[PDB]
């Protein structure tokens, strides 16, 4: 079978659990679709009520930041007419404003104005639905898929700069505030038995490096790449490309939903993670089989200097094995974050610089996570990680 035909493997991670994940391969001949701009690929999902099996072909570059007519929208075009930036920033500056959250005339045309943009770029995925790239060549810029459904598979796609143009000022996101922005490449909001493979994730043309600082923090365009979230369960990612981007992959967004506990049941193997900051992945309750991926990077970096791999947020249950980090300098006990509710992981085979580490000791964290992954293709050497992965993972590997 082709991209657009094939489903998940019986074996291949959490996505193949109970009903598994075959997406739109057993789609009838009028619900294939091939599609080369914003309006044949938003004709082509149509609503949620859209259930049938489907195969939608991506040819070429998709820009989701663009008109009915296909001309391209910026700023200015999204833009409230109350909304200015200047008067933002001077409204909210700390100095004058202090710690209180922002609020007034300001904030609610920035909130305004971001729901503009968002009715262009955020799209949601239907039920049994494959989406993959045609050639080695298909791109999707500015565009956040969301999948809030069950079934959905998702190949071989070039994802580029889901960039925000309000981001908002939040004076209480740690120390001394932060600029935070709302689109990821891909959103699993409450969606189950979803494969994403052989995809690669970027910040295009606007990496984080050519925005400036405000108030001293980095006035923040980009969110996710692949974030999960709000009951997501049954999940794949593997054989992607990761690089030069700041927070990857959150799975569970609250310390509060306490209803994530038993679900975000996701598998990450063989991916690639090149100069990534944080979050590959940071899990909050789930049960996350990590294996066989390869990290690389620079804690001295000036663009996006490395921070951590694996976040241990609140009741995590992380299974990671024959992991390889290349970091130099870094020491075994920093190639993950401990955050508070964060007390186990297991973790075996893990290579730092070409030696044997035990991350999870290093950080006195408890070395049982409460339950062994039985769904799994084969296990590489640690040895042979690093090969592997640059060698097959992302978009254009394949076609
Ligand atoms: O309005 C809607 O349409 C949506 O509403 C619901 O959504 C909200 C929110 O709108 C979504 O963007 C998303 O957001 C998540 C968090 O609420 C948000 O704070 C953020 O979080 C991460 C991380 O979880 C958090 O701890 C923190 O990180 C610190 C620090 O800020 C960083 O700078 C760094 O030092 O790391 C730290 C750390 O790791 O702890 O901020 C992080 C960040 O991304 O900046 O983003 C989350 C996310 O993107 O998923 O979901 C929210 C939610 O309530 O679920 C609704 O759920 C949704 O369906 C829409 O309708
Ligand atoms: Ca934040
Ligand atoms: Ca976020
Ligand atoms: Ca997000």
């Amino acid at each position: 079978a082709d991209l657009g035909h094939q489903t998940l493997g019986s074996n291949d991670g959490w996505g193949a659990y109970s009903t598994g994940t075959t997406g739109g391969s057993k789609a009838s001949s009028s619900n294939v679709y091939t599609v080369s701009n914003r309006n044949q690929l938003v004709s082509a999902l149509g609503k949620e009520t859209n259930t049938t099996p489907k195969i939608i072909y991506i040819k070429g570059t998709i820009d989701m930041n663009v008109d009915d007519n296909l001309k391209p929208l910026g700023l200015n075009d999204y833009k409230d007419p109350e909304y200015d930036l200047d008067k933002y920033l001077k409204a909210y500056d700390p100095s004058t404003w202090g710690k209180k959250e922002p609020s007034g005339t300001q904030e609610e045309a920035r909130a305004r104005s971001q729901k503009n943009q968002k009715a262009r770029v955020m799209v949601d995925i239907p039920a049994n639905t494959t989406i993959v790239g045609s050639g080695t060549n298909a791109k999707v810029v500015g565009g956040n898929f969301q999948i809030k459904s069950d079934n959905v598979i998702i190949r071989n796609i070039e994802f580029q700069d889901a960039y925000d143009y309000f981001p908002q000022w939040d004076p209480t996101d740690g120390s001394s505030g932060n600029w935070n922005s709302q689109y990821d490449n891909i959103t699993i909001n409450g969606g189950t038995h979803i494969w994403i493979d052989h995809c690669t994730f970027n910040d295009g043309s606007r990496p984080d490096s050519t925005s400036p600082k405000y108030y001293g923090r980095k006035y923040q365009h980009h969110d996710g790449q692949t974030d999960a979230s709000n009951g997501a369960n049954y999940i794949t990612m593997s054989y992607n490309y990761y690089h030069d981007h700041d927070k990857s992959s959150i799975f569970g967004s609250s310390d509060s939903k306490t209803s994530d506990d038993g679900k975000l049941k996701i598998t990450l193997h063989h991916n690639r993670y090149k100069n990534i900051v944080q979050a590959a992945p940071r899990v909050r309750f789930g049960q996350v089989h990590v294996y066989n991926n390869y990290y690389e990077g620079s804690t001295s970096s000036s663009s996006y200097p490395f921070s951590y791999a694996w976040g241990i947020g609140k009741s995590s249950k992380i299974y990671a094995q024959n992991n390889v980090i290349d970091v130099p300098g870094l020491s075994a006990a920093k190639t993950i974050s401990v955050f508070s509710g964060g007390t186990a992981l297991y973790d075996s085979g893990t290579l730092l610089n070409g030696t044997q580490i035990n991350a999870s000791a290093a950080n006195g964290l408890s070395s049982s996570v409460g339950w062994t992954p039985s769904l799994h293709g084969s296990i590489d050497a640690s040895a042979n990680v690093k090969s592997n992965v640059i060698n097959q993972a992302g978009a254009g590997k394949l076609n």
